[PDB]
């Protein structure tokens, strides 16, 4: 498990790779794969749909059951559910939907959830359907997460831009 390979080390604990998170999970067999969720755990586009489809919809059914008994998450909150065939666990984390005006500062709260796990395979929260700047999401990740986070960025152009922008933010 957790056999990550081919990552660029950004900081002592943050790593990045140009890869699809679903194919990484199959290769790596992680203890925790992170889902970029919404508060009702209705898995639409982006990472949530890809993960769910790879579980043959098991993750959506499990999520419906979780909501029925526990109610919705808060923005910036999380829950641990099964990883099914992709990982031991899936950490469903709700970043702010800044397309809908939600507080971008809640992205720190979202990434703080990573600190409850030794090692995680993760995407950049809020940077897709939720419309946050991917560079900003990476900055919050680097400044917030103290545990080992392996980030999967599937788009090669975005990967290159993120590395490049990281170098500027780091050299000040
Ligand atoms: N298969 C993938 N592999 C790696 N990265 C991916 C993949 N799919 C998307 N990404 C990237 O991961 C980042 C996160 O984007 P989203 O998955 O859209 O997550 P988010 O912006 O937080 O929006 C969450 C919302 O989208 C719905 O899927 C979900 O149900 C929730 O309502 C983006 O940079 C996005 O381009």
């Amino acid at each position: 498990v957790n056999s990550f390979s081919g990552y660029l080390k950004l900081t002592d604990n943050v790593y990045i790779k140009n890869a699809d998170i679903v194919e990484e999970a199959k290769k790596v067999k992680p203890t925790v794969v992170v889902n970029a969720a919404n508060v009702y755990l209705k898995h639409g586009g982006g990472v949530a749909g890809a993960l769910n489809k790879a579980t043959n919809n098991a993750m959506q059914v499990e999520s419906d059951d979780y909501i029925a008994t526990n109610g919705p998450l808060k923005v910036g909150g999380s829950c641990v559910l099964s990883g099914h065939n992709l990982a031991k666990h899936c950490l469903h984390v709700v970043g702010p939907n800044v397309n809908k005006g939600e507080d971008i500062q809640l992205l720190k709260s979202a990434y703080e959830n990573f600190n409850q796990h030794e090692v995680l395979l993760a995407p950049l929260l809020s940077a897709g359907i939720f419309g946050a700047d991917p560079i900003h999401s990476l900055r919050v990740c680097v400044d917030t997460v103290r545990t080992n986070v392996y980030l999967a960025v599937f788009d090669k152009n975005l990967y290159d831009k993120l590395v490049s922008s990281f170098l500027e933010m780091k050299s000040e």
